[PDB]
């Protein structure tokens, strides 16, 4: 990545083993559930398109899904290159060329010339804007490998609330990568309960009712 | 999260995947346990918004709570707008813009923002203001998630006195995150030693006595 | 803590997730054996009050003992006070106020605060003052939780000489948070041969009799 | 490894017990499956010559795989003989000599003359080219030691589509280290509703399509 | 413990949790077999004498050793007070006082003390000192807990040599914290061969006559 | 270890906790297998004699070869003092003084001697000398605990061609701390297979025949 060195100036980093191995684990541990990406953002901070490609070329299983996501990439780029076009032909001597989408995307790119994009002034964020495509892309496989529609979590008989709501809430944020279906999918006696509280409870006042 | 440098100058560095996995660890041991919030609060030392959603987001579990929480949050930010109204229209070029509730959230705010907030002279404190309102959110967590009522704490026909009052002052902590309420649910045994004791006797004696 | 940077001056850093985590684990392998605290002052090596009030306050048992720890620390919160009166009134503008009990404890002052005393010049080092009232607070947890009188450890017909003084010496540790009981506390066997040795022998040379 | 200091520039810097350990680890639990490769760039970054040697020579395993590659290195130092000579005889006093291929492998060059080629303006990056040659052999490595050919995954009558496409990317993957002999490998039942989708499909689409 | 920070100066920093740990796991895992001597000699690097008595009070169990090791210490600390005698009386003002004995094993001596002697030019070693105290005490200690006498070591009719060996160099360096007894102790096969061999005879050749 | 700080100057820094562990460890888990030397050689980058002590002393088991090494260490000193006299009497006031075998591998010389010798100018690198040695010393205890020979290394009827040549080229590693011989020891139907081959085929080629 690229970091403020103590003296205060914008160096590269090499990524670090316990980054490497953190991304690793949990794509292991976590597949695609929805807190993969902030995990994935927050262990990408200010990475280079270099960076980035080694955390998704690092992943041995889910193939398919990191196929998807190169698609959505390409996808990202090719929109880059719509809006962003540059000028075809030999570079000024020693100057820094425009960034093409698969520059940004780290494929076309050196480390080098990233470099220079990210600490340029005005700097040329291609990191930031590579990740941005990547998150794009991730949100959409979370939302895909999403197991249960949110009109299939239904309160059980004996399930607790609290134990319902949880199931709610996480099927809502993965098939998103409210209050009133959460009345209608609660079990007949909880549902009486949350019916006589009435409109306009928050979710703290519908807990204490059914518990 | 923001620190000193060596040279002794306020800079933004990266959240660690150190303390990334401390936090995620800690709430899937601990749920909401009240030790869990101090825990929080000092791994989110010297945190921008956006390091504090961070940690927020790569919660997988519990997301009841942490939709109550975001409840929470949307009512301190709406209280901070009522009290501090931001003008409205064009910001003056290359100045530094007032925070709204969502940016001081890191909803609507940008990390370059939040740090130039939190570095100014004198600092907009984004990040303590936001960890503020996060640990109210918390605390009301806590509190629901509390099991049993310190009422419903009293001690078994042949359990020790020291394991008693370490359930009762366990109950205590999380029910509001007393010496006659503990004398009184302690057995008959004990409570006749207590008794005796009289008014004005600290923990360290009443152990003493029933030990 | 407060620590010397590199350029040599004192500033604060955040609490380590390392430190965070040595403690709490050290708390729940350990519970309150004497080596406890010799641990928990060197964790602390340069802690602010804040930062102590972090290491007790992310300890999830050991409620009651807890409870009796803040109990020492207003004792001596009170005795500070009472040698130590600071005057009332509005303090004199950008000047540094002088620290209370309380200060000390970390329970009414900022980090700020804390900062500018231990950092000053001369240093008001709040730090060490409060983790002095701590330790001594530690102390009479250890003693209270010691579970063996000295009285009671002696010298099984079969149990090896080396295994009965460590048990020894380390209930001695416990209850003060010698050679002679530790002569008439022995087996019939090694307790001939230990009163062969006569006075003024030293541990080392029992051990090599009794072996 | 060469970085860059705090100050900024560029120096030595010993190989971490981290990174080592890393990479020792990676080949005893993934062999040479495809991922392997990008987590050796990455645990590389900024190696001098004599630390690729190192990193591979701690490998205690797969000894044929490490002949094989050297091998391959020998191949790549050979044309590098090839296409830059160096010229004969005594070096000028205290002047920097020329990389042969060997050097660059690092097996007739010394530490600091590695550092000096690393470091020189401009810079001759043998650490950059070995990786390369490297890099070569290991591809070659992974495709000898993939298990299956591309032609034999096949979704099974009960396989779900997700796991048959992430074994088909899987071996794609360690193959060449395509949409079309995926509905062909299709189980029937599959094959029938991707024929009816019809061409320019995305993988994103036979996926929804199939679940 | 004391350590050259990046400008290039004698400073105190805190001891790591890293450091405190390997300690008191090694002690766990080794008890006093002869190589806890040389880790403890490690990881106390650059250590004060309050470094040292944390590393040796953290210790839980061995509480008899622990005594031991007090008593050799105070031995040595009365030596050097024969040695170098300090004059009585009050200082003078702002200047360093010699250390006593006492000073040295960090019992009467604050840390700033201990820091101004180490620091001072030229530095009075007091880390270094103590450390050689502790060292001899624990040698004592390797001793004491040595459970085999060399006589004792003797090659089974059926033990290998290389096994035999092992535990006798094992057997000689806890003893005293050769080639003849080794001759002398072997099975009747091997010491056949073995004399065959001759007088200075190496190891290494003794090994390859009888594997 | 001798390491250059952020400044860009050669100071001593203590050996850590993580490479002590790594070395201990490593020991323990692989013996005396080929790759332990590397890592040896990894592990002790920039060491000092009394670094290299420390590794070598913290290992408990093994101390028949822990000898041998000794042996070897004593033999090379021997020579460098054969090769490079010492001339005796008083030292030059504050001079540096040259150092002997013994002070190359520790046992006579301080750290602040070794540091002295090793950031001189010339340097006189008693560290890598030192390092040399040992490794010479580790290779024979490499060679001698070798357990077969590359003359007892055959295809079993049943075992896969890339499962035997792993066999072949790891004897091969330890006995000498080869294709012809590779096909010999192969079973009668990969033999077959080899030798219709002919001459000068790689191992590459070999493995895909008999696959």
């Amino acid at each position: 990545p690229i970091v403020q060195n103590l003296q205060g100036q914008m160096v590269h980093q090499c990524i670090s083993p316990r980054t490497l191995n953190a991304w690793v684990k949990v794509v292991e541990e976590k597949a695609f559930s929805p807190e993969v990406i902030p995990m994935f953002a927050a262990l990408s901070c200010g990475a280079t398109p270099q960076d980035l490609n080694t955390m998704l070329n690092t992943v041995g299983g889910h193939q398919a899904a990191m196929h998807m996501l190169k698609e959505t990439i390409n996808e990202e780029a090719a929109e880059w290159d719509r809006l962003h076009p540059v000028h075809a032909g030999p570079i000024a001597p020693g100057q820094m060329r425009e960034p093409r989408g698969s520059d940004i995307a780290g494929t076309t790119s050196t480390l080098q010339e990233q470099i220079g994009w990210m600490t340029h002034n005005p700097p040329i964020p291609v990191g930031e804007i590579y990740k941005r495509w990547i998150i794009l892309g991730l949100n959409k496989i979370v939302r895909m490998y999403s197991p249960t529609s949110i009109l299939d979590i239904r309160q059980g008989p004996k399930e607790p609330f609290r134990d319902y709501i949880d199931r709610f809430y996480k099927t809502i944020r993965a098939e998103q990568a409210t209050e009133t279906l959460l009345v209608q999918n609660a079990n007949p006696d909880c549902k009486t309960i949350l019916k006589a509280l009435g409109p306009g409870a928050t979710l703290e006042e519908m807990m204490t009712a059914c518990q």
